[PDB]
């Protein structure tokens, strides 16, 4: 459930790259704020979306969460993260949500296509569109 003003790469950004505060609570209001519902779990990674981007470089792997798609990568790495857990849904009021955070360095999977034609910058053909697994 992505918002129509945003390319997949651009969802993507917005849910895992821009945690715009340290705190989960904070930070989800934005992508709740966005898809109109608390999203039960979502992963900030430290990490950059060029990073990203070339982490779609690497080989192609089966998606574990998507076991049918061949368009996921694996970062050779493990990168700071940090993951937040609904700990108190509202859903008739999005904006008391709150969650608690989990620091961690792991691994990612990131699914990768082709960049949107019309929205998505021409400087990165090949982008990020859905955060798989964090392994
Ligand atoms: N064009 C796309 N190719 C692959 N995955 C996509 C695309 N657009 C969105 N996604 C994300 O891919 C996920 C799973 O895709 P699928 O494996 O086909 O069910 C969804 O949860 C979407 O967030």
């Amino acid at each position: 459930m992505k918002p129509p003003q945003f390319t997949w790469a651009q969802w993507f950004e917005t849910q895992h790259i821009n945690m715009t505060s340290q705190q989960c609570t904070n930070a989800m209001q934005v992508i709740n704020n966005y898809q109109r519902r608390c999203k039960n779990q979502n992963t900030f990674l430290l990490t950059t979306f060029a990073n990203v981007v070339n982490v779609c470089g690497n080989p192609n792997m089966t998606c574990p969460s998507n076991k049918t798609r061949k368009n996921c990568h694996h970062s050779g790495s493990q990168v700071p993260l940090i993951h937040c857990n609904l700990t108190t849904p509202s859903p008739q009021n999005i904006s008391n949500c709150r969650y608690a955070q989990t620091p961690a360095n792991m691994f990612y999977i990131v699914a990768c296509d082709n960049r949107d034609q019309r929205r998505d910058p021409p400087q990165y053909p090949v982008v990020p569109v859905h955060l798989d697994r964090i392994i």
